[PDB]
């Protein structure tokens, strides 16, 4: 199995790393229809979001996706950083698939 | 795939957008039958719920319905500042949709 | 739907609310069969229960009541402050319908 | 209903109270297959297990279980001081059946 | 029942006692299809992984799996020092069987 965030990140295609060494400037929870679905900001201006669970998720990922949205809630409200974020780059906002923090 | 919880909200009919900037006044919780549902309230006055899941519902908003609850009470509990509520006003009080955080 | 506690007490049969204003003084849970319950008493000395899901429960109940129980939990531990708590008093020790919280 | 963990642990056979009134010391928690269970232990020498769900268990029970755990990782975690417990002391080590914490 | 982590490890074949004695440096989880797993390091230079739900595992298992991962996350976020990692060593990085922590 990969050992970083970086090398896991590769093993797929339309993915990007990005480097944010900060915490979440905001976080946005939606139980919308059709948009339940988490946003959150950084200072530096970039958007990512948990995308609303569809046809191209295999079924594995439906429990991944709930806990992702569970750790950016708790990672927010703790200030906690985040180190990088591996994120599918054909969704806008681009679309978190990993997530890593240090120390 | 909104960017802000304001064109997120936009999306919808009958919504609007509050500009809280303040943490939870009160917080209610009930599991009396029929009345399944949180209350949030803050010293503005203005009063909000997070509906009993009802027939209006669609599928995918069950697990969003209860993760909101989940969150409206860990920011409770931390005092933690909600920047905006998408609200749907075809309710009394008026029901949540949406939250943003921001510091 | 209500905006109060009070309110949402006053809809039922059978209920009466404590005014407690004051910390839960301890907690007991248990998961021994046909007690999987939870008990909080106060400095009080009043005691309540959160019931063991019974046929008295409609299904809309089952995942509310669990709620309920988690919440107690954090407020506990937290050492939140509880204002008000809707019970029925037709069970020893009362039976918690609902839950405020406030400043 | 019982309205104290004495009360409650004298409803069943094989158990007994233990006065702990101390912070949980080690906090074990194994998701090793036929293993899947937690283990606490405490200055005094004292070890305790939450029991792998097993067939001696009602369905009721079973939620129960996860909260359990859930409860004792909280515990560990928060150094929260744990009153007293009941437990089964026909398995070793001694199985949870209820615990109870007061400051 | 064991009654410690190590006596635990011990029932299993290719597993591995770790004395970590030391909080979790970073923490990345991934909700890539696939690769719905947790990796965490330690500054030692040590990486483990929860791994990815598979045929390997049986029943039981699956919930103890997503229960490992709530509990590195809050390990994670509330700085708390592991004691020892029992893993099996037959994976790269090596999988988590149980953990241990002391206080
Ligand atoms: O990643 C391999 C899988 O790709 C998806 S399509 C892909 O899905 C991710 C979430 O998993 C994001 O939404 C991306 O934006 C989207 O392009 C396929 O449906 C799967 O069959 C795999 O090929
Ligand atoms: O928002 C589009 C959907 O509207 C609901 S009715 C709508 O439901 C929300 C919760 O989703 C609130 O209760 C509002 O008060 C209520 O008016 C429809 O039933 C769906 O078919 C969509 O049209
Ligand atoms: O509250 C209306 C419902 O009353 C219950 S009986 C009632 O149930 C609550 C929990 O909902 C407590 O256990 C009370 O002690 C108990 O008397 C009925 O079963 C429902 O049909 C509603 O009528
Ligand atoms: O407590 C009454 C029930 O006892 C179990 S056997 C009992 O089960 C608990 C967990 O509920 C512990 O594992 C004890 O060590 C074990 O002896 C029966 O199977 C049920 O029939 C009830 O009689
Ligand atoms: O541990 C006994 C069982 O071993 C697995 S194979 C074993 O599975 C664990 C997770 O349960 C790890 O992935 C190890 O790397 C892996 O080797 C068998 O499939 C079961 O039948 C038991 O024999």
């Amino acid at each position: 199995a990969p050992q970083t965030i970086t090398e896991l990140c590769s093993e797929y295609r339309n993915t990007q790393i990005y480097t944010i060494n900060d915490k979440i400037l905001s976080y946005t929870e939606s139980m919308a229809g059709k948009r339940e679905m988490v946003i959150i900001t950084f200072k530096s201006g970039e958007t990512f979001q948990v995308e609303v669970p569809g046809s191209q998720h295999i079924d594995s990922q439906k429990k991944a996706i709930e806990r992702m949205k569970d750790t950016l809630r708790i990672t927010y409200l703790t200030e906690t950083k985040i180190d990088k974020l591996c994120v599918w780059n054909n969704k806008t906002p681009n679309s978190i698939a990993a997530i890593s923090m240090k120390n």
